[PDB]
């Protein structure tokens, strides 16, 4: 018996495993961070801010005693609550395999977008620095896929420059990669191009952002550190309804913004 | 090697571990506060903060996601310097027992200063509240030996009415005791009234602060959590002269204020 | 403990090993000639100059002692300085993973450009020649990619007829193979047309060199002899800042200047 109270939701435990690979199935597909980001934790429900190693002075310099404050990241707490059917919920034990499962789905579209809002242009209440906020590495790209492999090769040599070393993943929004294939009347397949450019990179195509940018993945330069995963709970039962929400604690650290490179196409 | 960086002070060992000595002698007298309340620790450099297990939603109500920030209290990081003299400490390797620590003594007594009004006044800018903050927690009591006994008693009254067992200590301000044995011209020995009043309970004179106090030694109400302890190290070299410090990391809680009562005598 | 004294220095040895790793992993992307010259060493600091297998006679004719000098070439060495902050350390043991290493960054970026001027233009004071210094091995070729493949075609016949083995490595500037990769509006996918043409070969583009050359890589044709490797070691102390430096001894040999064609595109 966790955090969540699953015990006291009165549904059946085929009801309950369905529903996790649900949300899990659709969580795979809607987590665009956790595709090329680094992943950290859990560090269970008591992790409650992460240590950034920086002293604060707020002594003054007459005395003698040099007493301040140690700065660190709070953690973001989410929850949001949904609401399901008892009767639709029980033609699953009758042998219906397909349940009415709209308001979860709806649910977990719309944490997915939040978490991805947060993750790419941050919180300023929270104090997070959104990845787009790191506007000094910017590059200027034109609207041809022969200025996109320019842009391309450009930003491979700042990497070399930098001492970033691959692989390297190309992130660009999916109506541009498709206004791009629009464009190309080519006669080279426009993904194994990419790939040879990037020697061996992947791309990867998503609604949450408008433009292109390249980064690399090492490892150590984007930690997303949990201290509770996405998990679903029980709330209350109203009625012939059961209202269950799903939680989770996290927060984000860009560790180096020189593997990071923007396209302003 | 550690954080101090102790091996490259040109110092003989002999002179670091009476240095050693020495302070830890001096703190065993001038910490008050560690005399009675609960210690935890060490948790290492890295321990920035402390978890409440209080979150703070920062999310309206219209949206349904609930996304909020858990509380917690920063550390506070001391470091307070003085000098030493290379010749003077030169002695101890000739055969000399007696040195000049007046500095390093004076430094001491400083921090112990700073770290007992910390803990007892508390410091509005960590946000930690200190003991006499708790002034719901007060009984009037009397300029007689008489009406401080009959104030224990009410004291322990309350105590068992609150459920808050033994063993009790009296904390009292040195000048209001030594006022209070001049008033004490009885039959009975005061310090024995004391003991037996609190039921085996200890006294502690102490100049921190002004007026006296009861508190319970049950444990767990008042813990001050240490990421490193009290420590010496060796900050730069100059002409004939060595430079020390000495840094901690730490921070207080009140558990249970019930277990505080306060004298206004 | 070392030529370096890095012992002496009052550096935590985590902010050592982290120099060391930024430096390398630097240095893996910076060292251009590394990365195709063959490398011979390390033979120790004392190695002072390499033999030349050549005698000079400075003994006249008439006297029947013949008293000359045996030519050798001097080593080089380089060693350049810069300069850390030490409050800006401490926050690695703290646990800020992010510190400041900007000088550091510049130093070895400009120490990397000196070496790979060294090696490619020479310096006629230490009487190195330089490969561009071999004017005789030219080739004219023109604007295009066709012509670009033409002349690989004819480097490859006129080593074939030297009797030059493979594999072949083509070393082009970046500028213009991003020029060529704008004037490429055709079908055939260059990177794989050049490593068809050169039969398996690999293309290193660079900044240190304006124009393009084909050189090959069977060994004992371009010799780099290192006395001592690159390494970082102490100065001295000074306030709060720490001055470190970067020292290297080493010397650069062609053996045959058949085995590089040089492109006057």
């Amino acid at each position: 018996m966790e955090f969540l109270k699953r015990s006291f939701a009165p549904l059946t435990e085929k009801q309950w495993q369905e529903i996790d690979n649900r949300a899990r199935e659709i969580f795979k597909t809607q987590l665009y961070g956790r595709k090329f980001v680094d992943v950290e934790g859990p560090y269970g429900w008591e992790y409650a801010a992460h240590p950034l190693g920086e002293v604060e002075v707020l002594s003054d310099e007459n005395e003698v005693v040099k007493w301040g404050l140690r700065k660190s990241l709070p953690l973001i707490e989410l929850r949001a609550t949904f609401t399901l059917d008892l009767w639709e919920l029980d033609n699953l034990e009758r042998g219906k395999p397909n349940v009415d499962l709209s308001s979860l789905e709806e649910t977990v579209r719309k944490v997915a977008e939040f978490e991805d809002e947060v993750i790419f242009r941050g919180c300023e209440k929270s104090g997070v620095k959104g990845l787009l906020s790191f506007e000094e590495r910017k590059i200027e790209c034109g609207s041809t896929p022969k200025d996109l492999l320019e842009a391309i090769v450009r930003a491979l040599s700042i990497f070399s420059k930098d001492g970033i070393e691959g692989p390297y993943t190309l992130v660009i929004n999916t109506d541009r990669w498709i206004n791009f294939l629009k464009e190309e009347a080519g006669h080279y397949p426009l993904e194994k191009r990419v790939e040879e450019c990037l020697r061996g990179g992947k791309i990867i195509t998503t609604p949450r952002i408008e433009d292109a940018l390249v980064v690399s993945e090492r490892g150590g330069d984007f930690k997303l550190i949990l201290g509770q995963d996405l998990s679903i709970g029980y709330e209350d039962r109203e009625k012939d309804a059961v209202r269950l929400f799903i939680t989770e604690t996290f927060t984000f650290q860009v560790v180096n913004p020189e593997a990071l490179i923007l396209l302003k196409f």
